[PDB]
């Protein structure tokens, strides 16, 4: 029943204001360009003239842009109509850029819950989807009826640069996925395999190796344990051994003269976790060179 | 009931002996520690007392080694016996390596065929194995009811190099998705956040992945499709967009101090990507600057 200003109608912000709408709340609404809200009108919500207007119709503003800059550079000349009010930006970002904008924010009076949306906008809604929140728990809470109607609200903690450092590490695994799935299918049709015939087997070993991440069994790899304990027992998967298999697919990368930045980086891990004296314990090592410092 | 030879008998060598040994297969072994062949013996196969005596007691040598340097060091001696036998070398390697083995084979009047196994050991004569071989069609089809029993053989075609060409295009997948975990991980676990508690969101970002990209659906991603045509249609993954995240995966990794190499690579392959021209098309484009000139 609460009224939401939603600015920000692409994909995601449509389906949001589809999916509130059809909750009963109230939906102001902006946009950059005033021909993408017209579909929702006709739905139900209310255009604003202008983004001091949008801001000044809800207590709720709900952010869906390309990035933190488009927020300010849109509610530039709504600043001062910001005082009391609640954004919540589902922008990707940098996560220190977004603890910037909690400190903009809160000059300007209003209080700032950043999220990461992890599901495609087609899940809005639905039992499928989730969104990462962070920033004070309280505004979450008063918030919360909203967002849950978004669909599966997961609050992570008072850091407003939370809900952007998980959903880009999130990222970080499907984007790096992504690319060796082409890479490995580019690795074999450089002998002129048809890619049609290797590229579902690349996708097979994604879904295999999930599996295998996932393992039911007591025997099987317990990576969170690894990671967490700072222990990583050498099995039959050491990072010497699957070091060799990095070495191994430079040198065949090389020979087809098919790209090397990535199989270059995977080998750099392999090797300095070698060197670094892991070459018997688990290929999990790796995080002992990864991480922080 | 037709002998074979095994030489190397580390778990994926000791597996395929018991198996073979049950399914009434005569079997020779030889290992360079002799200690390991005790428990096949008792099993029921036979320890020769060289690698000449080994290879002369079958028409079929399977190898499991360390790497295809470990074939030339322990087969030396026994070079002049090798006439007339197929070997069937299922170690890891450089495809370029096991295409030169086959020419050292064919100067000692063998036949030779590559192999990849594609699954654990504990798979072995199971329903869930398969492994890849290439080389002559007609030296696989005489020997295939061995080959049968060790579980799930795909022929690839007559390049020796084909096995494991496929084999480390998969493990291309393998290291590189296992290796984005880890990162992932650090990522967040730099924060603060106990490891235990990313850990299995980053594996299951692995299988949410695998899930799309095999996709039942007819307006998923149809990425064999992508990159057999050439044609990379720009949908709701744009490189231009998946891109820009990929620079905030390196400038959060850069803030808090986790390794830059992995996800450096990811936005060398998205930077090219766009400055080719190929920013509005699908991240598939990669494959265009990836693959063999
Ligand atoms: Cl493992
Ligand atoms: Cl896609
Ligand atoms: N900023
Ligand atoms: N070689
Ligand atoms: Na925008
Ligand atoms: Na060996």
């Amino acid at each position: 029943k609460s009224p939401v200003t939603l600015i920000g109608l692409g994909p995601m912000g449509q389906a949001m204001v589809r999916t509130l709408l059809g909750q009963g709340h109230p939906v102001t609404v902006w946009n950059r360009t005033p021909s993408r809200a017209e579909p929702l009108v006709v739905e139900g919500a209310r255009l604003a003239a202008s983004p001091t207007e949008a801001v000044a119709s809800s207590d709720l503003v709900i952010l869906s842009l390309t990035d933190y800059q488009a927020m300010y550079d849109i509610l530039s000349t709504a600043e001062s109509a910001l005082a009391g009010r609640t954004i919540v930006n589902l922008s990707s970002d940098d996560p220190d850029v977004t603890r910037e904008a909690a400190k903009w924010a809160a000059k300007h009076g209003a209080t700032f819950i950043a999220g990461g949306v992890m599901t495609p906008a087609p899940t809005v809604g639905t039992e499928a989807a989730y969104v990462f929140y962070s920033g004070p728990k309280s505004a979450f809470d008063a918030h919360e009826p909203v967002l849950r109607h978004i669909g599966g609200p997961r609050f992570l903690g008072e850091d407003t640069g939370l809900a952007q450092l998980y959903y880009l590490a999130h990222l970080d695994v499907f984007l790096t996925t992504l690319a060796s799935v082409v890479h490995a299918t580019a690795l074999v049709s450089a002998a002129g395999v048809d890619e049609a015939a290797f590229a579902p087997e690349a996708i097979r070993m994604v879904i295999e190796t999930g599996q295998m991440l996932a393992a039911e069994a007591e025997t099987g790899l317990e990576l969170g344990r690894n990671l967490a304990s700072g222990n990583h027992p050498g099995e039959l998967a050491t990072a010497v051994m699957m070091g060799a298999t990095a070495d191994h697919i430079v040198s065949a990368a090389k020979g087809s003269g098919v790209d090397l930045v990535l199989p270059e980086a995977v080998k750099s891990l392999y090797d300095r976790t070698v060197a670094a004296g892991h070459g018997k314990d688990s290929w999990t090592a790796m995080y002992e060179i990864i991480k922080k410092k």
